[PDB]
């Protein structure tokens, strides 16, 4: 039967299910892993223990226990990113989308989630990897791992919470994708991870983690790299939240065990309410439990492995949204709201700087403010909201990323650079926001196409472009079809710096993206903070 | 007889010149002072005793020792500056041009040449009061001071060369300008003074300057200000600089009387050929000899004056030159060329900004560097030559005048702001120049006027039309004519901050003059410096 499937750790019988007026295979929940619980949280992952019989992977599995936005309750904006299944700490699961008839040796995607390493989910429906599987014809894999506390709490030095033991958690999944896609007609020597926010920075991790790099072949990273501001910590801090976290709940802090010990007794939802406490600065864009610089799964500093060349030379296909900095104002600078303009005056502007560059001294604060401000009309609601929207953006997700592919670039085999600013028709959120962090994702999932989401005829049309650039990458190394007489996405060298815009406007080809500021946050304010 | 005048030190016989088909008193050469030679030298200046007999003033007296430029021997274009008559160490005099018939009490405007207070004569062609006193009907009035170590040589604490005497120079023909000019027609409650370069420099001095404020009633300053980084220095550099002169002319410096002793034997024009060697940086737009913050001619320093409101409140008139810059990077920067395009290089840009910014550190070169440089195009010769041109104007001229303007403004009574931003059709300089520092003044004097010069009819009505806001604004504080149906030139306010541009186009007021690049230069870099 088309729907069984015999793996390497047990026989698996999925699910037969429409897609765009057609069928494909799903095979979902299929483990990898042994449930994390117990005395198993906070310790690395074990190999899933080989099964008999069938099991049942027709049913999305569990989320992983995490923190539930509730700022704005019954809106669609931000509960389409809500866990929809019942949280467990087992919750290491990955789903399995296979075309129909069974390939024998087609290309395969594994979708490594976001969610600032605090939360998200593989069972989302905009990651629904049917529509993608079915259209380009490649096997779609979607693997999950531990969040916050759960998957990221690190007492350095010790082998009951070491730290990153999230990372390894998807580079497990990625292991049983190597060793066994072959069995759902996948080619596990043309595998290519690909991931959004925090999953862009986890792409970009196994691409530098030398236990990671021979298990995939390419890479694309959307709006995240490995080394941006929030996406790691020193083990030094590491172990300071480590210690908070344990404060907040009355734990014993006399030694590691002690804590570590403490926290293997409480109930999942208990770290989750305590675990923003421990953050050493009052700020926007920084997330508690995150990757942690330890030695082991990265040699040494991320910032010489780049400089040294020592990472996987493969292809890369990455870029970034326009306004990438707007959702986390709303949620969290004064002067924003989800139903007005949010014109913001001097006074929130600063208060608006300082919650941004959280480290930066008071020199620093100035010169982002004077980068950042148009002397000539200072008192402008609209211009100061939108230039506070453009730091958070690029001191985030714009500027850390070119500094990564032009590093990369220079002993790689491949780059190819997109700018995504196309606000989609039927969004929810207000205008000031604009091409918002995320929403390029429907279009790589290819949501377009389903008639009832009410997308416009030009923006199924992008949808299609998309996931044929994703899926001809992924199979070839080249986002671009070798015989086409469409427009040619031009390759990113050191020298040109080529890169495209993507929406449905005619491809334009550019230069040097944001190179202004990026030089500003990648080598001046970094430089004027050490010696002051 | 109209060219006979009996002052308080005695009769001079001036002469009578012809002038745009007419004719004028000028009383050339009028002694103001002692001559300050012997052992008067670098020693503050004296009433000039009474005299039997009549003055002959019918010719122009001696031009101050100074250093003279050869730097292109022939062309106009630098000897127009240059002395045109014998230097000697006997300087001190004055030039009156007289309407005829004589005014019975008209309006009075003291010119105080400018020259980086280590040069300048006021018997230069650009500088013939004649054209503006008939065009205006004022008596206008030229005097000349001691430039260079002659008049600013200063060892704070002894009465052998207490610094500043060149200021008090100046000083002083003030005060025979109050207390004579009345018998030339002059009316001495209503006496502008006004200056350009080094000149505006001063101008702004003897507002700050407790002793002067008495003297006269408003102030034009050109291109130059009190606060300017090149204007003055602090009693211990300008030791310091003091004895290295001495030094390099191997004098005794074991005490200030066996220093200053050995310089008085010396003769003029070997001060002046070591003058520059004492110069504490490599650098451009900086100057040997001048001003110094004192503790008399200046009560405190010059920000706190600026800022507690202790000065002359009047009315001002002041403005800038498009292009301030370019002047000093031809005679200095590498790279710049008096017969070529002068495109520079990223290497030459930055050995620019090296010689432009001489006190800053590295972190400062940067920040200046960074605050100039379009990323998007960095190696384009012709952006990163007037860029470079703009950092000297701004650092130099613009940006410290308008941080005067704007604490002056605050405890004025009146002020207005321009913006000269008109090449001459027959200047000789390279067109990579500009709108050059200093050719404002050929208009203030009229010489468009005179057909001859060769200047196109527009740039003559342009002339008519500055000399008759300068000339109205002396005699009443206002420069626009009281029911004129011609384009009103706004009041500057701290609020509004408006200006206008001063060229052969429709009057068009503006705001915020170069504000973006004022803030860093007044605000931020200082700020940089100190911390770090």
């Amino acid at each position: 039967s088309e729907l069984l499937v015999n793996t390497k750790s047990g026989k698996v019988m999925g699910t037969r299910v429409p897609v765009l007026s057609s069928h494909i295979s799903a095979f979902l929940g299929i483990p990898f892993a042994e449930p994390p619980v117990g005395n198993m949280r906070f310790r690395r992952p074990e190999p899933k223990k080989p099964w008999s019989g069938v099991w049942n992977a027709s049913t999305y599995p569990n989320n992983c226990q995490q923190y539930v936005d509730e700022q704005f309750p019954g809106f669609s904006g931000s509960e389409m990113w809500n866990p929809n299944r019942e949280m467990s700490e087992d919750c290491l699961y990955l789903n399995i989308w296979v075309p129909s008839p069974r390939p024998k040796s087609t290309t395969v995607m594994v979708w490594i989630y976001g969610g600032g390493f605090y939360s998200g989910s593989s069972t989302l429906d905009v990651y629904n990897g049917k529509y993608l599987a079915y259209t380009e014809e490649v096997v779609l894999v979607s693997l999950s791992y531990r969040v916050g506390a759960f998957g990221f709490l690190a007492l350095h030095g010790s082998q009951e919470a070491p730290g990153n033991v999230g990372l390894l958690d998807q580079r497990m999944a990625l292991q049983w994708v190597h060793d066994n896609i072959q069995f759902f007609g996948g080619d596990p020597k043309t595998v290519t991870i690909f991931g959004e926010s925090a999953g862009g920075a986890s792409v970009g991790m196994h691409i530098l983690s030398p236990g990671s790099r021979d298990l995939f072949r390419r890479a694309i990273l959307q709006s995240g790299s490995p080394n941006c501001p929030w996406a790691s910590v020193s083990v030094a801090e590491g172990r300071r939240r480590a210690v908070e976290l344990g404060r907040n709940l009355n734990c014993n802090l006399n030694s590691d065990e002690e804590l570590i010990h403490c926290l293997r007794e409480k109930k999942p939802q208990e770290l989750i309410d305590v675990e923003w406490n421990v953050l050493p600065f009052d700020s926007i864009f920084r997330f508690s439990f995150v990757p942690v610089i330890d030695g082991e799964f990265f040699p040494t500093s991320l910032e010489s492995m780049l400089n040294s060349g020592n990472f996987k030379k493969t292809q890369i296909l990455l870029g970034v949204n326009k306004d990438e900095g707007s959702f986390f104002l709303l949620y969290g600078a004064p002067g924003f709201s989800k139903d007005s303009e949010s014109k913001i005056s001097r006074e929130d502007f600063m208060s608006g700087v300082k919650l941004s560059v959280p480290h930066a001294n008071d020199l620093g604060l100035d010169a982002v403010t004077l980068q950042y401000t148009d002397w000539m009309d200072d008192n402008n609601g609209i211009k100061n909201r939108d230039g506070l929207d453009d730091i958070v953006g690029d001191h985030n997700v714009i500027c850390p990323l070119m500094h990564f592919v032009n590093k990369y670039t220079k002993f790689g085999n491949g780059t190819y650079l997109y700018f995504f600013n196309h606000r989609a028709s039927n969004l929810v959120w207000p205008e000031w926001m604009g091409v918002i962090h995320g929403y390029e994702i429907e279009f790589v999932f290819g949501l377009p196409l389903v008639k009832e989401l009410n997308y416009t005829a030009e923006e199924e049309a992008l949808s299609r472009r998309i996931m044929h650039y994703w899926a001809t990458f992924a199979k070839t190394g080249n986002p671009n079809e070798p015989h086409s007489q469409e427009s040619k996405w031009p390759l990113f060298t050191t020298k040109e710096q080529k890169f495209i815009d993507l929406n449905t406007e005619p491809m334009k080809v550019h230069q040097r993206l944001r190179v202004q500021m990026c030089v500003f946050w990648n080598q001046f304010l970094p430089k004027l903070l050490n010696a002051t």
